[PDB]
């Protein structure tokens, strides 16, 4: 038969979906959500044999063990257990396209499991085997007899093994395809894995069960009141003893409770369904479920007998909550929302895609904590549980089915095909049939890229009349076709338009007041987080909150999804793309999160969490007005601490409770805050901490931040007259210059500084020289690559220009004696094929205290490709053990990075410096400096840093970040200026023009001196 | 034009037409026919089959017509005639005047059907005037209707012909038959005759 | 298999659906509407034999003709032949309602041609088969080795048959069951044949 390569089978003998059963058999049980003796996990030790093609396999397989085959963990995928390698490409298929068929090597594992079932099981009732993820396709046989097939690797397969089993020991038998017609439909850009992932389980029901069952939440129009409908289906025997109760309960306290014998309402001419039951129970002023409070209620269904006999139980959490889409606005419980969302994938460095819950509660803690409300299941179903845990903490999630055929050209070849419309309802379908009770859940989406077809306007219209209670959302076909309710693009940037042809990426402002378009505006991915990224963030918060029918986004992506690979010592390292031999592949692409794989945040974390504040501040005087942007809470679990420093000296400080209710605001006066003898800024900055603990947080969590300069005190004091004079020594290939136990050595023919000693001490490895070039960034490089340059790729129009390989030129070096100091003077011209591109004059002025005074102007060709910074740049010889600056941080900060982090004296270990990027790049600069120690040197002005082993060459020739080496001394890169970041995509220029260093002509000043 | 799907004997009738297990089957009696028909200017309407209630799957075939072929509306009279997978309010047999509110799936008076609150459709009865035996009387009643109101545009007697089959008795002589005279039971006896030609094409 | 007890086998191998083609050679000839060399029909004189189920039928018979096989004109119902009665049945499905199962007496009609293909038909391109009504679901056999299935009893099942012919003749042998799981989407009011 292969059936794996025809898309007319998706399955054989599969039972229906439905909402999570558990069949327990007594009612507290159920309402508890306790452990029911009537679900067996079947999780734990099973057998595999890895075979080329389903043709290799033995046929005394089916009947026994293999004795080559090996003992593994099931759930698992096999790439993790090293018996073929996991393959990392984006859009490429891994496959020839050639649909419907697969390639005839196709890697089989064949699982298999020896187990006991208890006759009492089989005695009466339908014992069924449940596999809620199976990679990508599969073939079941029970004691060696055929059960069943199916396909769609993101959500749970069902067969019923009642005829199969006997009392005593049994034996399942699983082939499991890697490759399947359903790989068409599983184009995600992720690792291409495959096996058991998700957990294996039996469920036994009664004959006469709960099939289906379906809860609606209605309200009126202030929601004080509501409607809880609850429809029950049954399989089994009618009769007229039969009944169901719903109950709804809060906690302990039973709210409301109804009876019914089956036997719908008139549905048409034939009748009604005899086989359904729907109960309605009335609920006053319910508790509202909402991310900000995610208050639940448990709705216990049982199926029973007119005597009170139960037959059977199943059960959900409720969530009262209304979701629409009113006059252009996403509103739930009449409020518009503001998603502060993150799509997440399934990854885990070890186990690959096999999901554990203690994982699951890890994201969804750090994400509360950084403050996102919501996430996108990209781009498929997720394992159950995920759900239950954002029911439970209260995250608004996107529900996606899974069906993506990126690799397919044009995109939506296989959508647009009747024929594959079958295939693709199932995964649709059967994802609303069994999420469909999860409040969590508030919209529906299609898929993912997978452009327009007819199929998903077939599909969005079967959900609008299945479930009218959530929007249905698809971005495929350029983000507001007939198939979406939601504009919901992906990397639309804030005001620029990338018009591209057929599916044009507006500016989101633009987007929304195109002639005709009313639609509210939420886009589905946004601001790429590979490598050094984020740049730019700030300012789709800043239209979000502007705009109305700008109600936010999914950040692009939570994790990264490197795998962990183990050196010739059995050292761990995080691999990418390519790094197990697969090909092609999209190397470093793979690494787009806020977080690495073990979950330790990037440093983008951090703007993340800050621009999505839920308390914004103004400051007007003495007063602070703080504005609430819950919707739904008051501020009850939060005070405010302010504190004002003098250049990071606190001056004063105090707490003041917040009370603020959803939307409100709240006036806080500030003490007089007294006067200061010193010059310096004067800072201010608040901080929102939640005194006590909660689900998802730790007592003293800080969740919001501010700061504002209040007075600054210039400083108009002279000095005051140097103890000694320093003496210039001229010599014709050097300059010194000699000042108590230092001197200074200037090379006359490079014009650099080019040693330093304190006493005899030198401080330098290399040379004090400009330095107008950064070791590229995963935003610089974009798609280039030597076999297929992008040469409009920042990188690629800097090496193009020579920026990479311009040598200095010296035009000028001269040194004079002033009155109480030396003068050097110095030009340089660096250019490039006989162009100049930048020229440097520089000025170094040492005086009678010691301190030497660098002066930098600096000129840049205009028809060069702006520079990626204009600074110097030295190797120290010194290694210090800590960092301690004036300037903003704590964290790694750039250009068009650099709000959530604050101006104050910060001192870290070196280590702490350097920011451990997968593929290495320029990391840890920090901006915003006035003053930076390290051993005993300080410098002074106002320039952005950083510090650390590593050169920046180094950086540039390494690829993975198990391979750099502590060079000798410390790397030290002081910048007068330092060009944004950029991160709205990662594979065409995203740096804003307000952060290129275009001016022409910069000027930056530095005082080096002893500390 | 109309798909090969009807499922008429089901209890409720959208039992099938509501199961998404069953949309793939319905779907390529959809598709299918388009991709055939699609090509013919006779074609002006595409219906979505004949009495299988009104369940999800047809609120989904509806959309994939309206997407594909935007050319022709989509018409289909179960689960009341005036669903949301149907262009054109399309009864069948209901009366001119006469309202008959069956629970559920009302056959309203034609005159009044298109006047309900909200309602703006046209009307086209998908079967009306049961030419069974002697019979058509009250026709002009129709006429009369359709000429005076606009919305009003007519509608499909049932039906041409006769299905009775020939049999030959004992001397070898034809015979008209129905339902049961083949042995077949249950059956519906004279049901089957309804046209307005005998099944010779002879004139009634 | 039972393909006919599963609304998750519409058909197998059966290719894409298509408005009416001839494939004219000559444009004048396209341009007339007149007959195609290359539309053939398969019309007239098969061989059919009835079985009271698809469990009855003899494996011979998908290569050799049955003797006891009667020869009947194509297309037509086989009721019309008198084989068993057509049903006149309205609102009440004329088989057991319990989907997506049917009786397991099931009338089989087994009917075969056998026919000749030149060989300029397969030296280059491609030769299908095209059955623009089997009532209810069916089977296909070319040369005795299985083409395909297929449903729907009122639309055009159309399969390649290129792999399976040689120059000369060739025998075809078509499985028709008369109840499957497309039956309980054909519950009109009119005969059941
Ligand atoms: O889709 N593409 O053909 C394509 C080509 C070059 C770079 C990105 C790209 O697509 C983009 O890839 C990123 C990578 O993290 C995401 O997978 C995103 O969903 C996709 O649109
Ligand atoms: O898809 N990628 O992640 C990826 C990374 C680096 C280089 C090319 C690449 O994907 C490639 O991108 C080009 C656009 O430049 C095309 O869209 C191509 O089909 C895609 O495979
Ligand atoms: O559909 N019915 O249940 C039903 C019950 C009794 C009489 C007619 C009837 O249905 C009606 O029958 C006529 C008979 O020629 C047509 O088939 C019509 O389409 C059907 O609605
Ligand atoms: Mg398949
Ligand atoms: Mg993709
Ligand atoms: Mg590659
Ligand atoms: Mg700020
Ligand atoms: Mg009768
Ligand atoms: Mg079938
Ligand atoms: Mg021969
Ligand atoms: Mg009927
Ligand atoms: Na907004
Ligand atoms: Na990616
Ligand atoms: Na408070
Ligand atoms: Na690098
Ligand atoms: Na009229
Ligand atoms: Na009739």
């Amino acid at each position: 038969r292969r059936d794996w390569e025809n898309p007319g089978v998706t399955q054989l003998n599969r039972l229906a979906a439905h909402p999570p059963f558990a069949s327990w058999r007594n009612s507290e049980e159920a309402r508890t959500d306790r452990p029911s003796q009537q679900l067996r996990s079947l999780n734990g030790e099973w057998r595999f044999a890895w075979f080329p093609a389903p043709e290799a396999v033995p046929e005394s397989w089916l009947e026994c063990d293999l004795p080559e085959a090996d003992t593994v963990v099931v759930p698992s995928n096999w790439q993790m257990h090293g018996y073929d390698a996991p393959i990392y490409t984006n859009v490429t298929y891994p496959i020839t396209v050639n649909p419907p068929f697969v390639p005839t090597e196709n890697p089989t594992g064949c699982y298999s499991l020896t187990f006991n079932v208890d006759e009492s099981w089989l005695q009466e009732g339908q014992t069924r085997i449940i596999f809620d993820g199976v990679n990508s396709a599969f073939h079941l046989w029970c004691n060696g007899r055929w059960v069943g097939y199916g396909q769609d690797s993101r959500l749970p397969s069902e067969f019923d093994l009642s005829a199969f089993l006997r009392a005593g020991e049994n034996r399942l038998a699983v082939m499991v395809l890697r490759w399947s017609d359903g790989s068409y439909l599983e184009d995600q850009d992720m690792w291409r894995m495959s096996g058991i992932f998700r957990d294996v389980s039996l469920l036994h029901k009664p004959t006469t069960q709960i099939s289906d069952f379906h809860v609606a939440t209605r309200f009126n129009d202030d929601f004080s009141r509501a409607v809880l409908e609850a429809e029950v289906q049954m399989c089994g025997e009618l009769r007229d003893y039969l009944r169901v109760t719903v109950s709804l309960w809060q906690g302990e306290t039973q709210v409301a409770s109804g009876t019914a014998p089956f036997g719908g309402e008139i549905i048409d001419e034939r009748g009604g369904y005899a086989d359904r039951v729907t109960l309605r129970l009335n609920v006053e002023n319910p508790k509202l479920w909402s991310a900000e409070i995610p208050n639940l209620y448990r709705a216990v269904v049982e199926l029973h007998t007119a005597d009170g006999t139960l037959i059977e139980a199943e059960a959900c959490d409720v969530g009262f909550r209304e979701v629409r889409i009113e006059n252009g606005l996403l509103l739930l419980n009449g409020k518009p929302l503001l998603i502060r969302g993150v799509n997440r994938h399934e990854h885990h460095p070890l186990h690959g895609q096999v999901m554990d819950e203690q994982t699951m509660v890890q994201d969804i803690l750090l994400m509360k904590q950084n403050n996102f409300n919501a996430v996108r299941c990209s781009h498929y179903p997720n394992h159950p549980l995920w759900y239950t845990l954002c029911d439970r903490y209260g995250l608004y999630v996107v529900d996606e089915a899974n069906i993506e055929t990126h690799g397919m050209v044009p995109m939506n070849r296989l959508t647009d095909d009747p024929r594959w419309l079958p295939a693709m309802s199932e995964r649709v379908t059967r994802m609303v049939q069994r999420d469909r009770n999860h409040p969590s859940v508030i919209i529906w989406s299609l898929g993912n890229e997978s452009g327009h077809g007819a199929n998903h306007d077939a599909l969005y219209r079967w959900i609008k009349s299945v479930d009218p209670s959530r929007p249905v959302q698809y971005e495929g076909g350029g983000a507001d076709t007939t198939a979406t309710d939601i504009i919901c693009p992906m990397y639309a940037r804030v005001d620029e338009d990338q018009p591209f042809p057929a599916v044009p990426k507006w500016s989101i402002k633009k987007w929304l007041s195109l002639p005709g378009e009313t639609r509210p505006l939420i886009l589905c991915q946004y601001a790429h987080a590979m490598g050094n990224s984020l740049g730019g963030f700030a300012k789709y918060w800043q239209a979000f909150r502007q705009y109305p029918r700008l109600q936010g986004g999914f950040v692009w992506d939570w994790v990264d999804q490197s795998l962990i690979k183990y050196d010739e010592n059995g050292n761990p390292w995080s691999a990418y793309g390519g790094d197990f031999g697969d090909t092609p592949n999209d190397r470093q692409f793979c690494m787009n999160g806020l977080v690495f794989a073990d979950r330790t945040p990037h440093p983008a974390l951090t703007e993340a969490k800050h621009q999505q504040q839920f308390f914004q501040f103004r400051l007007s005087g003495q007063t602070i007005e703080v504005t609430s942007e819950y919707l739904f809470r008051h501020s009850d679990n939060e005070l405010l601490h302010w504190m004002v420093a003098l250049d990071g000296k606190p001056l004063a400080s105090g707490e003041v409770p917040l009370d603020v209710a959803p939307q409100g605001k709240q006036l806080i006066e500030l003490p007089e805050l007294p006067q200061p003898e010193s010059a310096g800024q004067l800072w201010l900055t608040v901080r929102v901490v939640q005194p006590n603990a909660t689900a998802w947080s730790e007592a003293g969590h800080i969740s919001a931040w501010q700061q504002w300069r209040l007075a600054e005190n210039l400083s108009v004091t002279l000095p005051a007259a140097s103890h000694a004079i320093p003496h210039l020594t001229t010599s014709e290939m050097d300059f010194c210059i000699e000042l108590g136990n230092k001197r200074w050595q200037f090379n006359r023919q490079s014009g650099f500084l080019s040693q330093m000693w304190i006493g005899d001490k030198k401080q330098l490895l290399t040379p004090l020289r400009d330095q107008f070039t950064r070791a590229p960034l995963d935003n610089d490089i974009g798609v280039s690559e030597a076999t297929r340059i992008d040469p409009n790729a920042w990188v690629e129009r800097w090496k193009a220009a020579g920026h990479y390989q311009a040598e200095a030129a010296l035009l000028q070096c001269t040194a004079d004696t002033l009155a109480d100091a030396v003068l050097i003077t110095t030009a340089h011209a660096w250019q490039h094929q006989g162009k100049t591109l930048f020229i440097s004059r520089k000025t170094y002025r040492i005086d009678g205290s010691g301190q030497m005074a660098i002066t930098v102007d600096v000129e840049v060709a205009s028809d060069t490709p702006h520079p990626a910074r204009i600074g110097l740049n030295c190797q120290l010889a010194q290694v210090a053990e800590r960092v301690n600056w004036l300037g903003l941080g704590p964290q790694e900060n750039y250009p068009d990075r650099l709000t959530a982090a604050c101006f104050d004296r910060w001192d870290l270990p070196l280590s702490d410096m350097y920011t451990p990027y997968v593929f290495p790049s320029e990391n840890g600069l920090r901006c915003g400096t006035r003053e930076l120690n390290y051993g005993p040197h300080q410098w002074r002005g106002d320039f952005q840093f950083n510090i650390s082993r590593y050169s920046q060459q180094q950086l540039m020739e390494t690829s993975h970040r198990h391979l750099l080496h502590a060079e000798e001394g410390t790397w030290l890169n002081i910048d007068g200026f330092h060009m944004g970041i950029g991160g709205d995509d990662s594979w065409s220029p995203s740096v804003s023009a307000e952060f290129q260093l275009s001016a022409g002509r910069y000027h930056y000043q530095l005082v080096w001196c002893q500390k």
